[PDB]
């Protein structure tokens, strides 16, 4: 259908009727900074419970919008339904009954960045794709048993969210949804068999990290995922965790994107020879960044590797490495000293960015060999 269903309306409220004879609130004609939803509308002969606030109702709602008010007669949020309601203080339910919303749509509060009280999450079983996504004020959040996952950019950039309660019906953590929240401390949930890309990338306060998953165990206060072959990867090193130095366990194949971004106190690191590959990012922001020791079987620095690592003096590139990405030393306004082997032909311009300390390139092949290196990358 290119066309929604037929539309009746009951004072401020258009509606649909729904198959088991309830009714969807499709249209908010009003302009109240004090919204509530009826809990019945009447057409004809029939009065009608509200079931559901339909898709984007209050998407991008023009006027001052403070409080939200639902009847328990609601199971459902549809996607977008408060998107961009920017200084919504409080969702509740009328007369503080028990919310009876079982389902909550994509974005339905994405950008809600005043949002601090949420009852509607206690009986929740779906939440859908970036629901709470910069939702800047939320600080703590408990996920109730009978979710199965958590939807990718979930909670991307809940800057005051601390502490999320995971429950073991949780199977997934999606990729992004813990991006630049300030939780203090994760745990896995035994049931973990997937953690999306980035979940916990920007996770500035984090300190501890526990686990009762065996593919995602907590090895040391680090986590890992761990392949059914027997390889790790290391995907989240918690940027809180005071000690100046850290080497990465011989069986570890991959340091994820972002894994070790912002460690505000990792001073050195060392990489065992079973690292093949790094991700985007891994070591961005570490300001006490000073000391690297390179795997022998790494072929490339990913971009941003080591972006604003504003401590490192001095590094020595690996015989092996065949490019240096975009942005991979960009800001890191303390390195004089970079040795560059002969195998790398790729070094954007981006690489060396905001690099005003340096002033010893260590290259060991030619200068007809380091005029053939291309600056060719895209962003
Ligand atoms: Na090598």
């Amino acid at each position: 259908a290119s066309d929604s269903p037929m539309a009746y309306t009951d004072g401020s409220y258009q509606f649909i009727l729904n198959a088991d004879n309830t009714a969807t609130i499709t249209k908010y004609t009003g302009n109240e900074h004090r919204i509530t939803i009826p809990a019945q509308v009447t057409h004809g002969a029939y009065i009608y419970p509200v079931s559901k606030i339909g898709d984007r109702v209050f998407c991008n709602y023009k006027y001052v919008l403070t409080s939200v008010q639902i009847p328990d007669t609601v199971t459902e949020i549809g996607s977008n339904a408060f998107y961009n309601c920017t200084s919504l203080k409080r969702v509740t339910i009328q007369d503080n009954k028990p919310s009876c919303v079982k389902k909550i749509g994509r974005q339905a509060f994405m950008f809600c960045s005043e949002l601090t009280d949420i009852p509607i999450l206690d009986s929740v079983t779906e939440i859908d794709s970036e629901a709470f996504h910069h939702c800047e004020e939320l600080d703590t959040v408990t996920i109730p048993e009978g979710v199965t996952s958590v939807a990718d950019g979930m909670f991307s950039y809940c800057y005051s969210l601390h502490t999320v309660t995971l429950p073991d019906s949780v199977t997934a953590i999606e990729e992004r949804a813990f991006t630049g929240t300030a939780l203090t401390q994760i745990h896995i949930p035994a049931k973990v068999t997937r953690i999306g890309t980035n979940a916990f990338s920007e996770c500035f306060a984090l300190s501890t990290i526990t686990s009762d998953s065996e593919s995602y165990p907590a090895i040391d206060n680090v986590l890992y995922e761990k392949s059914a072959n027997g390889d790790y990867a290391l995907i989240r090193y918690p940027s809180q965790r005071e000690d100046p130095a850290f080497k990465i366990p011989n069986g570890v194949a991959r340091i994820e994107t972002h894994a070790f971004d912002s460690c505000a106190y990792l001073a050195s690191v060392k990489m065992p020879d079973s690292v093949v590959s790094i991700g985007t990012g891994a070591f961005m922001n570490c300001p006490a960044l000073q000391d690297i020791e390179f795997s022998s079987r790494i072929t490339e620095l990913p971009e941003s590797v080591f972006a604003g690592c504003i401590s490192l003096k001095s590094i020595d590139i690996p015989e092996g490495i065949t490019q240096i990405l975009d942005d991979a030393f960009a800001g890191c306004e303390q390195l004089e000293r970079i040795a560059i082997p002969s195998s790398v032909t790729k070094i954007p311009e981006s690489a060396f960015s905001n690099c005003t300390a340096l002033n010893n390139i260590e290259y060991s092949g030619s200068r007809s060999q380091w005029n053939a290196i291309s600056t060719d990358s895209g962003l």
